């Protein structure tokens, strides 16, 4: 059972997770170390990667090799972020933005596979929204512990999928469904190797965001 | 369109260009450095270079990496272990850690030797074409700045004492670059990042710089 997908990835991603674990700026975060400005601007590029991604797997919502990931419901967090970015900047926060060189390439990379390798794109779903599953919860805490944030999830509605009630075994179901799909052995491999790309792509984000302390 | 040893210095045109004039850097090509922070360079150097040693071992038989691997004329690790020992001592490795500016130039080294191979030559040209261009001086430089043995007795990294004639063999690696097979933007990729790899670097430079003077301010 080693040769579903999910176990491939799972495996074929696990130097890039250690990296990603082990990054300065992931460290002095769950540490408490990163103040306000920081997290506007960690928030304000998980907005555009996420927006991207959700208009992105918006526009394959019913194709044969994405239809099932497809999960606006109980995944997409623009939704979440648009409220986080409007308690921290105002409503005014549109007017203000500005992303992360690196997110910028995390962007049109999540275009590039929106009409070229789009059987790639459960990838970017897979990096993205599962680690979202495995430790938000302790993030949100870490967060409001360090902003002195309401527990009533303000500053933070992004860190809580309000639809989702297990996310242990929500991820199975992904799991599961991403094991379903028709897909060769060739392709898999290319997803694999583009989850990692992924996770560097989160990689340039974390090393930005780590020298915008100075 | 054009050979890649050359797209490579003509794209980092900045990088090289805004290398050269670097606090650290001119601090250095001179003499006033405090041994505590070459200690700190050398230890960033070990790091390094341990990270992209091993990647190109990973990649030795690589169709786009092979003709670039020279372990017994290049490297540096086994070396840099030494400048180490003299410097911080013996039992320095459970000591030492990899500082931060040297960690991400470091975790990024693993990325693309284990995912984006074709541009592990990017990283290579980037400190080894460089080591090689006036690295003699450095040695003796730093020796008489730092009281260090004449010889290079914990320098031994500016030595590659497996390499005859430095010009002959660079000029050797660019011919071997441009016998590489890609794409196109696969150079201007590769280009790109020899660019994101000196900026590395730059990050590195400064963050040693600034630890320097927090090693002045005090006095
Ligand atoms: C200190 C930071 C982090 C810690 C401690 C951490 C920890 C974990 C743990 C324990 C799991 C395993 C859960 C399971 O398999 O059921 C997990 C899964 C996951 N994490 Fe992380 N993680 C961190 C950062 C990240 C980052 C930065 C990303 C990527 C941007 C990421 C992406 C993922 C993904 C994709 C999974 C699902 C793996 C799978 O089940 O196939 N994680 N993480
Ligand atoms: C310490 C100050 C520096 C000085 C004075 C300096 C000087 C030089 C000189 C004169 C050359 C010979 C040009 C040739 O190869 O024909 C050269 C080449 C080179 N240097 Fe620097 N350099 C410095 C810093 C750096 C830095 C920080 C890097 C970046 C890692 C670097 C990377 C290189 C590379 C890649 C080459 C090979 C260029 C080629 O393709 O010919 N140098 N450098």
């Amino acid at each position: 059972r080693m040769a579903d997908l999910s176990e491939l990835l799972k495996e074929g991603t696990k130097e890039a997770h250690d990296r990603a674990e082990n990054t300065q700026f992931v460290k002095d975060f769950l540490k408490g170390n990163i103040k306000k400005e920081l997290f506007k601007l960690a928030t304000t590029a998980l907005y555009f990667t996420y927006s991207a991604l959700e208009e992105e797997m918006e526009r394959n919502k019913d194709h044969p090799a994405f239809a099932p990931l497809y999960f606006p419901m109980e995944l997409h967090r623009k939704e979440a972020l648009t409220k986080d970015m409007e308690y921290f900047f105002g409503e005014n926060w549109e007017e203000q933005v500005q992303a992360p060189k690196a997110a910028q390439k995390y962007v049109e990379r999540i275009h590039y596979i929106g009409q070229n390798e789009p059987e790639l794109l459960v990838a970017h779903a897979y990096t993205r929204y599962m680690g979202d599953l495995s430790g938000g919860q302790v993030l949100k805490k870490v967060a409001q512990r360090a902003l002195k944030l309401p527990s009533t999830g303000e500053g933070t509605q992004f860190y809580l999928f309000e639809n989702v009630d297990n996310a242990q075994q929500f991820k199975q179901l992904y799991r599961a469904r991403m094991n379903a799909l028709d897909l060769n052995m060739k392709t898999k491999e290319r997803i694999v190797e583009e989850a990692n790309k992924a996770f560097e792509y989160n990689m340039q984000i974390f090393n930005e965001l780590d020298q915008a302390g100075s």
